[PDB]
């Protein structure tokens, strides 16, 4: 019993002016100039012309003889816009001008002017009976009381019923109308009783329930075909007066029910008029409401007839049969119950009928807006599957979607000029690992690198990679810009590869001119440039942390040897052109003027010198070792003399090469030299291309040789050949619970019946899916899905399928999403580093575990059930030990999965390990349960108290993972700093809290007295590629100068004791 | 970042439930939960959902 | 709707919970079914010296000449009220008036 | 403002919300609630300072 | 309706500049359903069987 409430009052009676104001509000309307009154807005469909006047001048038709005159033809016939705002407000003005009604002025305040039927009979020229006897006494159309006005003239004439033409809104759609509309002379209750039984077996005719002015009048329509473009259009406004009555609210709609009633009629609209009037469920809509509605409604109509479900059924049954009473649900009846004692004497349809049945809803939910819906898939629910289809999808087309790959990013601008620096750390270079290392470097030499590492070295380049973005600044720099700021990181970017020609500063800050009508030449940037203006930007950060420079005092030389004929040159000149005199030289043995044609070092006399030299020889393929090696260290030898500070490059950073470079050099120059070699972004990632850096000393240089060579090893990772080149690829095929896929993505489209059969089926693959429709009433749903490795290895433990299949099926038909125009997907994905250097964290370990003789269960410690992909067999349990996460479904599903909801401890106090438990320790030795963070001298106890346990557990493995100090300083000297940040004592990895480092020359040392086993292996290149490979996963370029140095300084140590 | 979940989202919003089945790492500085909804459930029911989220 | 904020303490917290409830006493004050809706409404009629009103408003328009004559009356049921012509020679004048149960207790 | 909750009260509270739910608010109260909203006072003002802007 | 089929737009353009004069192009008039293709190849093979060129 919830009986809302509402007021019921007449909306157009209440229009008509007074009978002595009706003269103020139709011609002195002059004095006024409109401006707001009147409704227009204007598309470029085209075209569209909506001029719509409201009230008072709506429902107003038009005269022939004064519609085509005054206005409104020409203004129609532009007809293009154009189409001056003067012109609507100047000609409406004259229109409404000359125009005026019959009437006459009276005394009585509780008079009202009948507009309608006034207006009838003046746009006629009286011509009608009904007209005429307006003529001759304009005072009947004033009357005191609605109903007694059409009494008046009735009586007069001693007709029946008068037919009125409609009025069309837009006053520019000069076309045939789609009705009329009659009124009929009825006084009392019992004359109702007897027209409407007379208004049956009569071509096409309707009613609505009741009616504004007290008197009976119908609708009278053209043709068959033009009634179901009515009746949708007044059932769609029922069900939403219905809307905010149901839920509770106030309304003004006078009427109650706004659907109409056929009398005689066809049998289109019956099947019409049933469906609508029994309030479908239809929330959220559905439906396929926009469009064509006409046709939408005509289906859903169907629908019940059948569906869905019983009783439904018979309800729309019994008013497809009937179609003659009023169908009414108890509440809704209820407020003309409440009206019709609060007046008497108030027409109602006389036939109508109450039920109390709705019953139901489903309910559903979706939206019919704008967007591209992600999904996010899950292993376990309510269903039960078992062998089922193998929805098909096929055919992809190349104008929906569109496939590519490099891939494309988007970063900063300064981020584009970073390093890292590197520090030897050896003193002596043993006479009986020289030969040791050598034989290393030529049995290396002779078979190239991986050709697994070669599928992305040559594949992708740091100039596909910026040169996109690059050039888009160009745009920017047309035309706009603020202010620059010389010698900023944006400065010297703008005046390269953005501009051919020089730059004017004014102020020093300001841009200008503009470029008149001469577009200047975007810079020709080349693959030998952005790997020059990056180490530019290094070679002066080198020289002075201090920032804020770039620019050079007077009298400086520099000159490059490149690597000719290349640019450069004219970029790093154009550059230090404002400032006074600045010389900078090119050579090389292929150069081109202004470039110098010359040899390395070339024959005697020339006296080459310079304040800095910048060395990029190399090439071209090729020579034996014997005879390489022989001049690749010719090069160095010979700009290590030739300038002060120089840079030089090699090939082949074999532990060999580095120091037999560092001999040469130590041997020949006075008081040594202090050499230090590093890597740059732009470099194009994984290219082994390292740079030395050479200082001439301060005084005597401690350890000028490497040891262990932590940026070298990357290249001494490199195999012959072996399996194969993977290479992602597509599949679009789907088979229920079977394994054995291929790396890679797939996609296509279904049917929308079955959309929801294919989404329980791409959770044994992926994690992440999208769907769209391209058109609403298409019924084609594009699928795009991506095979991740992380998933199939948590599907695919037992038999269990279960899934989601009831989940899934509350979208169709709609609620799968809606996107227009094109839309472009790519191969290789985009991840940070902080993902990256898990995968390869989790691609050594993998190697590790299977291969041993017996397991028992796999332990993690710490994480989000992570680290899955790594147990073998997925036969082997899995326990988990961790203070937080979610338990239950996931493992009540027989996944051999157990979560011990307890803080582990490193107290030595209650260990039990046991025979074959492989332990993993990731981060969890580290900071607080909580996330705080730890000192370095309560982590060590973390190793002894795990160690002095597993001395006494039967081979046990440990696996344990721990930060290396020596990071403090080295990536403190670095420019990249991006990520990997250091808060002075604290290393800041992520989020988190800063955490301490650990002394790595004390933890080793100190187990060598307690434990007994501990090989500490770091991840390597085979890791990174087969990482990539799996998942699809590119470099973060820039993050690929953090990946190969962050990557060395976290050990992990394998405790495998017995 | 300014991220966007619901059970009724659309891209770049992302459609997923609450809290959701485990793995996927949920993660961030602040939290605006407006969960509720669409009627209805007796209280034993709707309880268990309201002290759920 | 209220809305809970949650801090993670920053020690350890004296009055964790709620007592007599004030903000959310609002909300357990509400009963079941009982009378009616009310609902405002507008009358259209004035009777000189008569009780039994509904609350709400009315308005409507009368003759110049007995204009004075309906001010008279409005003092029974209002405080306030609003008069306008719309032309100086309509001799029709429209009034507004709003029923205030404070003056009607007066 | 309570630092205990009673195990006496603890049930007399919840006898009072099954108690209530089984029932929605006041249906006077509604008259109000649905009826207005902020949408409908603020937008009107604020979709003015766009033709200012 | 089938969601596996695929439009023939080089003969499709083809004939309709050529305002369907010649036998190739006065096929597709009659029956223009026979520019559909689930398979390429067979997007031919129905275009020659039909005239017997
Ligand atoms: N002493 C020397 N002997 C031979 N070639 C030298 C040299 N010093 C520099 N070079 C040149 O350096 C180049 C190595 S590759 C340089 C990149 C290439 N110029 C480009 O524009 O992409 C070789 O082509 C070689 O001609
Ligand atoms: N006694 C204990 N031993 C091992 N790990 C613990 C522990 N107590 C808590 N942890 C876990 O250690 C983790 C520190 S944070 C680790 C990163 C986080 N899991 C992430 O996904 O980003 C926490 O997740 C916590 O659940
Ligand atoms: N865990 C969960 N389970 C179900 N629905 C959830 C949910 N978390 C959020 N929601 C969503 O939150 C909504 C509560 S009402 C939200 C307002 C509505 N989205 C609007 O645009 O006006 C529900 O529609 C529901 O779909």
């Amino acid at each position: 019993m919830w009986h809302y409430t509402s007021i019921n009052n007449d909306t157009r009676v209440a229009l008509d002016p007074k009978p002595n104001q009706i003269r103020t509000i139709t011609k002195p309307n002059t004095v006024p100039q409109l401006g707001t009154d009147y409704l227009y807005t204007f598309n470029s469909q085209r075209r569209s012309h909506t001029l719509r006047l409201l009230g008072p001048f709506q429902y107003f038709n038009f005269s022939e003889t004064d519609r085509g005159h005054p206005l409104f033809r020409l203004p129609l016939k532009y007809p293009s816009k154009a189409i001056p705002a003067d012109e609507l407000i100047d000609n409406l003005h004259s229109w409404m001008r000359s125009v005026h009604l019959l009437h006459v002025r009276s005394e009585d305040n509780t008079l009202r002017y009948n507009w309608m039927l006034g207006v009838y009979a003046r746009s006629t020229n009286y011509t009608t009976p009904v007209g005429q006897l307006v003529v001759n006494a304009p005072a009947i159309l004033n009357y005191s009381n609605p109903q007694d006005a059409f009494n008046s003239v009735f009586v007069a004439l001693g007709i029946d019923y008068i037919d009125i033409p409609i009025t069309n809104s837009n006053i520019f759609d000069d076309s045939s109308t789609p009705y009329n509309v009659r009124i009929w002379h009825a006084p009392t209750m019992t004359e109702v009783n007897h027209i409407l039984a007379l208004m049956r077996k009569s071509t096409l005719v309707s009613t609505h329930s009741s009616w504004h002015w007290n008197v009976l009048h119908t609708f009278h329509y053209r043709s068959e075909s033009d009634m179901i473009d009515h009746f949708a259009a007044k059932i769609l406004e029922d069900w939403r007066q219905k809307e905010k009555l149901d839920k509770g609210a106030l309304v003004e709609a006078d009427r109650v029910i706004q659907r109409l009633i056929p009398l005689s009629s066809s049998t289109y609209v019956q099947r019409l008029a049933a469906i609508g009037a029994l309030y479908p469920n239809e929330f959220t809509e559905n439906v396929l409401d926009l469009s064509r509605l006409s046709t939408a409604l005509l289906q859903l109509s169907d629908t019940y007839y059948q569906h869905a479900n019983d009783q439904l059924r018979r309800l729309y049954r019994r008013m497809y049969n009937d179609s003659r009473t009023l169908y009414m649900t108890q509440r809704h009846q209820e407020l003309l119950l409440a009206q019709i004692t609060a007046d008497p004497n108030i027409l109602l349809y006389p036939y109508t009928y109450i039920f109390t049945t709705i019953p139901t809803s489903m309910n559903y939910i979706s939206n019919t807006g704008q967007g591209r819906i992600k999904h996010s898939l899950t292993v376990t629910g309510a269903t039960e599957h078992d062998t089922v289809a193998d929805i098909v999808l096929g055919q992809t087309g190349e104008d929906v979607i569109t496939i590519s790959m490099v891939e494309p990013m988007s970063i900063a601008v300064e981020d584009m000029y970073g390093y890292v620096l590197d520090t030897p750390t050896r003193d002596i270079w043993p006479a009986d690992e020289q030969i040791e290392q050598k034989g290393d470097a030529v049995a290396l030499y002779d078979t190239k690198t991986s050709r697994a590492l070669g599928m992305f070295n040559n594949t992708v380049r740091i100039d596909d990679l910026l040169s996109p973005l690059l050039s888009l600044v160009y745009r920017t720099y047309i035309k706009g810009d603020t202010m620059t700021m010389t010698q900023g990181s944006l400065d010297h970017l703008t005046l390269c590869a953005a501009v051919d020609s020089d730059i004017t500063f004014v102020g020093n800050r300001m841009i200008a001119p503009l470029p008149e009508g001469y577009i200047p030449k975007p810079m020709h940037r080349n693959n030998s440039t952005m790997k020059m203006l990056s180490l530019y930007v290094a070679l002066k950060k080198l020289e002075n942390f201090a920032t804020n420079s770039y620019l050079m005092a007077p009298d400086t030389s520099i000159i490059l040897l490149g690597a000719e004929r290349e640019p450069a040159v004219n970029i790093l000149r154009r550059f230090n052109r404002n400032v006074s005199n600045v010389r900078i030289i090119g050579m090389g043995d292929r150069a081109v003027e202004p470039n110098i044609r010359v040899r390395v070092p070339f024959p005697i006399d020339k006296n080459i010198s310079a304040d800095f030299i910048i060395c990029d020889i190399n090439s071209y393929e090729d020579q034996s070792f014997e005879s390489m090696f022989s001049e690749t260290i010719s090069v160095v030898t010979t700009c290590a003399s030739a300038a002060t500070r120089a840079l030089v490059k090699i090939n082949h950073p074999s532990e060999y090469m580095i120091n037999s470079v560092i001999e040469r050099l130590s041997q020949l120059g006075g008081v040594f030299y202090h050499t230090a070699l590093l890597k740059t972004a732009s470099q194009n990632p994984y290219s082994y291309e390292t740079y030395i850096y050479i200082t001439p000393i301060a005084a005597a240089v401690r350890f000028p040789f490497y040891s262990n060579s932590a940026m070298i090893n990357r290249y001494m990772t490199a195999v012959a050949d072996d399996e194969m080149p993977i290479i992602p690829s597509i599949h679009t095929v789907i088979k229920g619970h079977s394994n054995t896929y291929s790396p890679g993505l797939f996609c296509g489209c279904v049917d929308v019946q079955s959309a929801p059969l294919a989404l329980s089926q791409l959770k044994s693959y992926c994690s992440e899916a999208t769907t769209w429709r391209v058109d609403s009433d298409d019924n084609l749903v594009n699928i795009i899905a991506r095979i991740d490795p992380a998933r199939i290895a948590l599907e695919f433990r037992t038999r269990s399928n279960t899934s989601a299949y009831h989940e899934y099926q509350r979208y169709v038909p709609n609620g799968l999403g809606f996107k227009v125009r094109k839309t472009r997907e790519f191969r290789y994905m985009h991840r940070e580093v902080t993902f990256i250097h898990k995968l390869m964290m989790y691609a050594l370990i993998r190697e590790q575990i299977s291969l041993t003789e017996n397991m028992t269960q796999v332990v993690s410690i710490g994480g989000r059930n992570l680290a899955d992909i790594s147990v073998v067999p997925l036969n082997m349990k899995y326990v988990v030990i961790d203070p937080a996460t979610r338990i239950e479904t996931l493992t009540q599903e027989k996944k051999n999965i157990e979560v011990q909801s307890r803080p582990f401890q490193f107290d030595a106090a209650n260990m039990d390990l046991e025979n074959n438990s492989i332990y993993l320790f990731i981060a969890v030795i580290m900071n607080e349960p909580n996330g705080a963070a730890t000192p370095a001298r309560m982590q060590m106890d973390k190793i002894r108290n795990v160690a002095t346990a597993m001395l006494t557990r039967t081979n046990c493995v440990a696996y344990i993972s721990f930060y290396e100090a020596g990071i403090i300083t080295r990536l403190d000297q670095s420019t990249a700093h991006k990520t990997i940040r250091v808060e002075e004592g604290r290393l800041k990895v992520a989020n988190y809290v800063p955490v301490d480092t650990l002394v790595e020359a004390d933890v080793t040392l100190m187990l060598r007295d307690i434990g007994i086993t501990h090989e500490i292996i770091r991840p390597s290149t085979p890791e990174l590629i087969d990482a990539c490979s799996n998942y699809g996963i590119r470099l973060g370029s820039t993050g690929g100068a953090v990946l190969d140095v962050f990557n060395h300084y976290s050990p992990v140590i394998k405790l495998v004791r017995s």
